[PDB]
Order: C-alpha cells, then sequence, then structure tokens
C-alpha cells in the first residue's frame, strides 16, 4: 500500500479529523515521508510537524520527539535556515514542557545546541545553552556550567 500520503490540505484535514491521537500521529508521520519538495508541500509539512509536536506533548512521549528531531535532519536541508531554527526551537521548548529525566534532558539540550550551531540560530542556541547551564547546576556539574555561562555572558553582552 501507499507508504506516503501526498502533502495536500486534504491530508492535513484528515489527520486533524482523526478520532485517535495515535492515528493522527501515524498519519502525520506518513505525510512527513512524502518526497515532494514543492513550497506548498513544505508549508504543509511544517504545519504537520507543529501539530505532531503538539500531539506528542499531549502524549508526553519525549523519546518520540527526539526520534522526530533525528528524522527531520534531512527535511531541514530544504527549508530557510531561519525557519529551521524556529522549528527546532519550538520543538525544544515543547520538550521542555515535560520535566525530570535530567540525563535525557541534558543529552537533548546538547544535541539541540549542536543542531542550532549547524543551523546558525544564535538566539535559540543561547537560550538552550542557558537552560543546559541551569540543568547542569541542578546536577551539580559546576565547572561545565561555569564555562558555558562564562562564554554565554560574553556572547550575549554584545
Amino acid at each position: 500500500m501507499a507508504t506516503f500520503l501526498p502533502a495536500t490540505t486534504d491530508s492535513l484535514a484528515q489527520a486533524l479529523e482523526a478520532s485517535s491521537t495515535a492515528d493522527s500521529i501515524l498519519i502525520l508521520q506518513r505525510l512527513l515521508a512524502d518526497p515532494s519538495s514543492s513550497p506548498d508541500a513544505l508549508r504543509i509539512k511544517e504545519q504537520a510537524i507543529t501539530k505532531l509536536t503538539d500531539y506528542l506533548r499531549q502524549e508526553n512521549k519525549a523519546e518520540d520527539l527526539r526520534i522526530l528531531l533525528t528524522q527531520l535532519r534531512s527535511y531541514f536541508s530544504l527549508i530557510p535556515k531561519a525557519k529551521t531554527a524556529k522549528i527546532v526551537r519550538v520543538i525544544i521548548d515543547t520538550v521542555a514542557k515535560i520535566p525530570n529525566s535530567t540525563e535525557l534532558q541534558i543529552s537533548l539540550c546538547k544535541d539541540m545546541i549542536q543542531w542550532t550551531r549547524d543551523e546558525k540560530r544564535t538566539f535559540l542556541r543561547q537560550r538552550v545553552e542557558a537552560r543546559l547551564a541551569a540543568l547542569l547546576m541542578e546536577t551539580k556539574e559546576f565547572p561545565e556550567a561555569l564555562s558555558l555561562l562564562s562564554g554565554l555572558i560574553k556572547e550575549v553582552r554584545r
């Protein structure tokens, strides 16, 4: 059967109208697999990504969010850099809505810092670095947080 759902407004409407969150997530994931690179397809994919992130926030599946971010690496290459930075910052903020899992949060923050450095998203990178410094303070990893804060203060003061 069809492994990809065409990136059309009808597909997004069907995904929204699904009575089950899991079915909506599956439909959105299938839509993301569409190889179409048209600008309308890209816009629909961005909307689907936002909706899927919201649904995963409702489902509290942070590991699924990490998998989604790993998958979206290929998709990010077809988008304006500012748009990619915005999308990833939104995903990171959505993940932050869920707390605990200190080590998983630290790993996710470091991965996002690397991604933002790749995407040249300065403000989002700085905010995520501040959050990572706070988490390091929580885990008592004082020297790493100190170095991060020393660098970040110099970067931000300009």
